[PDB]
């Protein structure tokens, strides 16, 4: 048992609800929340800037010291940093921007992530500001990740799509 509530199950291992990922991850304190990353872990916009607003922009200083050690992540890519006051841990992950032209095969690989991870909270990769389908994007996730994911979309009309059209 798990602390996750209100959620719809896809899946043995998938659920989703229509949440904002922000208060969703303050209300469970996740041991993972999913960030969808840029490989400069700039975190401007989308779920990437409201989660580092939400941490006061302390995630935006410590992903600048683990870029300038580092260097940029690889498109399909991840790092685990801090949680901050969202969850224990991080999953930065880096999903195919199709607005900067990237492979869309990329996106399993980026899903391959939560593998390591027996538990998440997490958005749906490459979809919203990212440019991809997010119908497709669900049907790689569930056809990618083995551990257990609870999906937060923020948009409900996308959240009823998302049911409505799921195989
Ligand atoms: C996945 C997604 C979209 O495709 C569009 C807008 C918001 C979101 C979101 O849940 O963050």
């Amino acid at each position: 048992v798990n602390s996750f509530s209100g959620y719809l199950k896809l899946t043995d291992n998938v659920y989703i609800k229509n949440a904002d990922i922000v208060e969703e991850a303050k209300k469970v304190k996740p041991t993972v929340v999913v960030n969808a990353a840029n490989v400069y872990l700039k975190h401007g916009g989308g779920v990437a800037g409201a989660l580092n607003k939400a941490t006061n922009n302390a995630m935006q200083v410590e992903s600048d010291d683990y870029i300038a050690t580092n260097g940029p992540l690889k498109v399909g890519g991840s790092c685990v940093l801090s949680g901050h006051n969202l969850a224990k841990h991080c999953l930065h992950v880096v999903g195919p921007n199709v607005n900067k032209g990237e492979d869309i095969q990329l996106l399993k690989s980026a899903y391959e992530n939560f593998n390591q991870h027996e538990v998440l909270l997490a958005p749906l990769l490459s979809a919203g500001i990212f440019g991809a389908d997010p119908i497709h994007s669900l049907r790689v996730c569930v056809d990618t990740v083995r551990t257990n994911v609870y999906l937060a979309v923020f948009d409900k009309n996308l959240y009823d799509k998302l049911v409505s059209s799921f195989l």
